[PDB]
């Protein structure tokens, strides 16, 4: 219900780290 | 459980998305 999206938006979120550095 | 890791993985993708605007 809630578990589908853990990786996607934990995937996105590394790479969003990515740009940041 | 998990949900609380995913509430501060929506916490530190909202704090990665201002960091990089």
């Amino acid at each position: 219900q809630q578990l589908a999206n853990y990786d996607k938006d934990k995937l996105s979120l590394a790479q969003t780290k990515a740009r940041l550095l």
